[PDB]
């Protein structure tokens, strides 16, 4: 401990040992492990530059077959990977397990992870169909908190959903200590430093420290599709988006949906002082949020759907060179703490340092924006049911089923009531007993509405209707 | 009831099984009746009619393999499956070879399992479990009794899974089922290859899947040196991506009774009793035996492979036959111990599944560290007996002490050679025994022995180091 004491004294963090004599050896060793693992010199520096750092006026608006084929070709060449921002405990949904494990009550009861996995396997199959060889889209999954072990167990239980273990790469995001307004690391307990994830922009520090870009390079990957786990409609490894970005020579790309409600909680892609960035929804004034352009659309209408494209060379530069130049954002927090007694604070007593995944768009030499349709591509799981009526399991399950219902109609199929009366595209729900059409199509059958003609063309179905690898089921 | 059974028996040419029915007490009749009704005589005849009717294996990372095996164990992804002449009627697991500790083979195995759980916890930081599947035969109740009395040697009841393999009737050379007693069919276990059928029948692979098991280490009960759930073997098999693996030692004596791993363009073991002397003696240009990969009855199976075995491969396994001297009751009602073999037992062999492996690997180990089987009673042929078994274990642990920096001394305090000369017929080899709870394979001995010296017998256990006096 005299080497540790010295390290702590040099950094001005020697209060971290103040309960040492009150701990049993079991507990002392876990503190020791925690402290020995930290870079106190670096942390003081991060704090100092974060505090030094501690918008609307400078914001300005953002003014196909070949794409899909290009994307499928890149997939077929083993040149595409995906990187999943898997998040931490699903505390915003009222659960401790990560969001990828959430079951929104689809007819199949499939989790978000399973749907995403089946989308990946599907594209591998489609590419093999068009270009003739077996191909691989590796799946890099960044977990946070300490959800990694349970995520691995979940995947193993499900046999990686038909993917191969060797092509799913789990890695866990680092944590930073909470700091007081004086820059002192806060003990949560006598034997425990208070620690927290450093935001999804902690991705970059984590890729660097764990040599993840080097694995992509070894595999020969060129394009990375970064996406958020919470969106049930997400077009994982979307070949149209990948082809778009490849043909534009993008180093970085972002998908957006049209924001139509001023107070929708989406970051807006815009230019600030000439450069591309996402301005977070909690940063803009209501005046900026509500500004309309002459067509009547919102001026800032490019809503960030957390779906990005990076080339591997750009990611390498971000990880090795750029992100280290960015200072952390300060967020004040109520941090539970221990002289002698365990206290829960009624007001913020400390700072969490964080970065966001979109903070490095500013470094892109060729940034591009790809607009998509909300109903086909963006239905996020953000909230518990009944919290605010939006972005919850009910809206998520209904968005997917609505989408699949539309696929069936567009492929020439029809839904009928119990008398064989064909239902409208938009049915009237008038009695307490009426429910929307329940339709669920596995990604193994259809990625984006293609390939349904043998299943549904010129046929009538009574919902609920499930289409999957075992056929067509009317429940 | 009886006139119907008789017709069933008559159709199968087995009606002699009722020979003594007119002399049996009522309760005796009920028991024989229940035995016979459960048998499928058509199938048995079919088994009997079929049953009665090579290329060499082309020949450091040890720590990396061990670490991977420990990681599998730490994730609860490893289980072991125990396959369970000495002149005793009780199962071999209960045999006491006369170690200083007097521990039975079962106890030594149990403590190896407990040890690895602890070692994997030390390595990776979480508590973990290695389920122990124990395949018995119709040994089952005695084995369970024994374990319960010893409180599972410190393991949890719920992680020791006893299951009973099938039995087959002994049959004459003419395919007639043999009566052991006037009201009892002579039954024997169907070979250690009976594992696969039993797995399918009792949904054991479902159980492995439910538990989250990925790798099974299958091993023979009789080897006092057996590295139960050996993390090196498991790790090797994991890194090679094998579905199936077999541990071997180098066979150097042509007539050693070990099966030999070979290719027959697929992997097999050819049992020692099926090889010609010519094949057994053949030597390659380096002077080693051409067929030198001796099967030590230690196998690796992935659970997906066992799933494929249960789903697809298990039905194609063949019965081996062996001529046996089967105790019987003659046509005069006399109990006879036959002067000449009088029938056959049909048996499957556990290694016959290797022909279905797509990624089969062989892992060579050192005999002195890993293989000292208990096959024979002490006087019978000078080999593979309680004496050799006990001395092999004590020699190993002696080597562990020296390798860890300790020394043995004589009664005057003088250092003994690694290989001392025996002085007279009353002299003894160094006696040393180290509990598996202290050391699984020679690790963790520094604090006990490094730069210390010991007068044998030396025991090291959870109560420390003991010079016996
Ligand atoms: C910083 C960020 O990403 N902002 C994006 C976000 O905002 P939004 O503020 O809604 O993001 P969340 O609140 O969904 O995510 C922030 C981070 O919080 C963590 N977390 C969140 C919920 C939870 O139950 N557990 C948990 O650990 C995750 O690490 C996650 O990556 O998604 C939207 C699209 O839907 C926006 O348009 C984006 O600008
Ligand atoms: C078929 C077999 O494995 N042969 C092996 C065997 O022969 P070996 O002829 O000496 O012995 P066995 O076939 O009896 O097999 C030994 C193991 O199988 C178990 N058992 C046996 C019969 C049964 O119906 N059920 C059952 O579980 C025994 O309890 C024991 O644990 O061990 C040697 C190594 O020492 C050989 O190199 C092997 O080729």
């Amino acid at each position: 401990i005299n080497d540790l004491k010295l390290t702590l004294s040099k950094a001005g963090q020697e209060h971290l040992l103040r309960f040492w004599n009150e701990l049993e050896e079991a507990q002392q060793v876990e503190l020791y492990a925690e402290l020995q693992a930290m870079n106190f010199e670096e942390l003081n520096f991060f704090f100092q530059k974060a505090i030094e750092g501690f918008v609307d006026a400078r914001m300005e608006p953002v003014p196909l077959q070949a794409w899909e084929s290009e994307g499928l070709f890149q997939i077929s060449q083993n040149k595409v990977a995906v990187l999943l921002l898997a998040g931490g405990q699903g505390t915003r949904l009222g659960v401790a397990y990560p969001k990828g494990m959430y079951d929104v009550g689809l007819p199949s009861r499939k989790t978000l992870f399973q749907i995403q996995a089946e989308r990946i396997l599907k594209l591998q199959q489609v590419a093999e169909k068009y270009y003739g060889n077996k191909c691989i889209i590796p799946w890099y999954i960044m977990t946070s908190g300490r959800t990694m072990e349970s995520t691995k167990e979940f995947f193993t239980k499900h046999k990686y959903f038909g993917l191969k273990k060797e092509n799913v790469i789990f890695f866990q995001q680092g944590m930073l200590p909470a700091m007081s307004f004086d820059g002192k690391i806060i003990l949560e307990e006598k034997n425990k430093v208070s620690m927290a994830p450093d935001g999804n922009g902690g991705l970059y520090r984590t890729l660097a420290a764990q040599n993840i870009v080097e694995d992509m390079e070894q595999r020969g990957i060129w394009s990375i599709h970064v996406y958020c786990v919470d969106n049930i409609l997400v077009k994982v490894a979307d070949p149209r988006f990948i082809g778009f970005c490849i043909q534009k020579g993008a180093d970085c790309g972002a998908k957006v949906v049209e924001k139509t409600n001023p107070t929708e909680p989406v970051g807006v892609v815009c230019r600030v002082d000439g450069v591309y960035q996402v301005v977070e929804y909690s940063e803009i004034s209501l005046a900026t949020a509500q500004k309309r352009s002459s067509d009547g659309r919102l001026l800032f209408n490019a809503g960030n759907i957390a779906n990005h494209f990076f080339t591997v060379p750009f990611l390498r530069d971000v990880v090795n060179v750029y992100e280290p130049q960015l200072q952390h954002h300060v967020a004040q927090k109520k941090i539970p703490y221990v002289q002698g007694q365990l206290i829960k604070p009624d007001k913020p007593n400390g700072i969490k340092m964080e970065k966001f995944v979109f903070d490095i768009f500013q470094f892109a030499k060729k940034f591009v924006v790809y607009e998509v349709l909300r109903e086909d591509e963006f239905s996020p799981l953000k909230n518990a049911d009944s919290q605010n009526g939006k972005d919850n399991p009910t809206t998520a399950r209904h968005a997917l089923m609505s989408l699949h219902h539309c696929w069936v109609l567009n492929a020439g199929g029809h839904f009928i009531d119990e008398n064989g009366s064909r239902l409208p595209a938009i049915p009237r729900l008038k009695d307490a007993n009426d429910v929307p059409i329940q339709c669920e199509i596995s990604p193994l059958i259809s990625y984006a509405g293609e390939g349904l003609e043998s299943y549904v063309a010129d046929k009538e179905f009574h919902a609920p209707l499930i289409i999957d690898e075992n056929g067509v089921h009317e429940l």
